[PDB]
């Protein structure tokens, strides 16, 4: 960022300012369980508003549409209520987010005009990529993704990028839009200083706790993690990739990413190689069915997990492998919950390693925990004050962890 043009460097007075946030804030039946990524954005927005921005356009995505609109699952119109309290200013929320419409709405507003956009990735556009409505993959047409792009540049005259958590996405909104000026928010400043001096020289051992749900995105980064880290926790949803191909793990269920599998090997060959201890969980709780009120058992490596059933969560002898891991080390950077959190069945290990983080903390670890679901799981329990350092990145900054330079930084104008 020394190199790139931030916000407390752009004249704003009188402008309308286009802004990409990460607002793809977890939900629970179109509630909002962690505004955390929300109130993340309050201070780039609040600088635009005092120093005269005629206005403030909101854009972000919400999950993962794949390029149709899906309202009634994906809207942000919920967002845009909670930014209101926020902020203590009322948000006018638009159904879309490009064409003439949009617009209209964002050419000439009101001064002090806030403006929240509806998910990006309900046009395909955005992604450059996605799914019909019938669930086949399809690709963007690039004189389509152009046109998007030059919606997008038309609702401001000023664009910022403050969305760290998408940072990582060479998305259209993200390193597409055509404005002169594109300036990083504070949001990000905040972020990329904190992890440059915790990447600089990381305290030792620096343990990576790598969990959660999205295996097919997060198992492409490990081969580069594995210069970086002395040890390495692999639970949550990834876990069952590395059990079937390493153990032959009868796995039920369970997420398994095919493509993933067939590195697994070769990654764990480079851990040994660097000396990387590997801690995979060695028990489960099953589930019947993916459902918060499924009937609930237990299993082990050695048992598998039977037929239909699916691990939602590590057992008991795993959890105190992953404290005696958090118990060496000096620096940890966690992303993805080891289960299913959100469930109160499935939420003891997420909870049991948190307790030890904390700890750790409190002895002079270095914590770091990221993510739009694994902050949640600081603010859920109250934490967020308890570790060094809660990201609002999650896959973005494992990417950081590679060495990475990030997409929606990079597309920044130089000072
Ligand atoms: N064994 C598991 N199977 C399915 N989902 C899991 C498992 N363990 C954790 N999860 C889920 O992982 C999700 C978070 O993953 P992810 O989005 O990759 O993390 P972050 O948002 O922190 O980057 C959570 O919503 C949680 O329910
Ligand atoms: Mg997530």
């Amino acid at each position: 960022l020394s190199n790139k043009l931030t916000l407390d460097k752009l004249d704003v007075k009188g402008k309308r300012v286009v802004m990409r946030v990460d607002f793809n804030v977890p939900m629970k039946n179109n509630q909002i369980t962690n505004n955390q990524r929300i109130k993340a954005a309050v201070p780039s927005i609040k600088f635009c508003l005092d120093n005269g921005a005629k206005s403030v356009v909101l854009m972000s995505h919400l999950g993962r549409p794949d390029g149709v609109p899906m309202p009634d699952k994906y809207s942000l119109e919920p967002v845009a209520v909670e930014l209101k309290s926020l902020l203590g200013k009322d948000v006018l929320f638009l159904k879309d987010c490009v064409g003439p419409e949009v617009e209209k709405a964002c050419a000439n507003p009101a001064a002090g005009s806030v403006i929240l956009l509806e998910n990006l990735r309900f046009h395909v556009e955005e992604e450059g990529k996605g799914k019909d409505a019938s669930g086949n993959k399809v690709k963007a047409e690039p004189a389509k993704i152009e046109a998007f792009r030059a919606s997008l540049s038309k609702l401001g005259d000023v664009y910022v990028n403050d969305a760290f958590g998408t940072a990582h996405r060479a998305h259209s909104s993200m390193v597409g839009v055509n404005l002169p000026q594109k300036a990083g928010g504070f949001l990000i400043k905040k972020e990329l200083n904190y992890f440059a001096k915790a990447l600089e020289s990381p305290e030792r051992p620096f343990l990576a706790i790598l969990g959660g749900a999205k295996v097919a995105d997060k198992i492409q980064l490990i081969n580069n993690m594995l210069d970086k880290v002395n040890e390495m926790i692999i639970g949550g949803g990834m876990a069952f990739t590395f059990l079937k191909v390493l153990n032959n793990m009868e796995i039920g269920t369970s997420l398994f990413d095919e493509e993933g599998a067939k590195i697994v090997k070769d990654l764990m060959s480079k851990a040994e190689k660097n000396g990387v201890k590997i801690t995979l969980p060695v028990d489960f709780v099953t589930a019947d069915k993916f459902d918060e009120n499924a009937k609930t058992g237990q299993a082990t490596v050695a048992s598998g997990i039977p037929a239909g059933w699916m691990g939602l969560d590590c057992g008991p002898e795993s959890s105190k492998k992953y404290a005696e891991a958090v118990t060496r080390a000096k620096q940890i950077v966690w992303n993805g919950p080891v289960g299913v959190f959100e469930w109160e069945a499935f939420a003891r290990g997420t909870k049991a390693l948190m307790d030890e983080v904390v700890k750790a903390t409190s002895r002079g670890c270095i914590t770091i925990i990221g993510g739009g679901d694994t902050a949640t799981c600081c603010a859920k329990w109250n934490t967020e004050d308890k570790v060094s350092h809660v990201s609002t990145g999650g896959g973005a900054s494992l990417e950081l962890l590679e060495g990475k330079v990030l997409p929606g930084v990079d597309a920044l104008s130089n000072i």
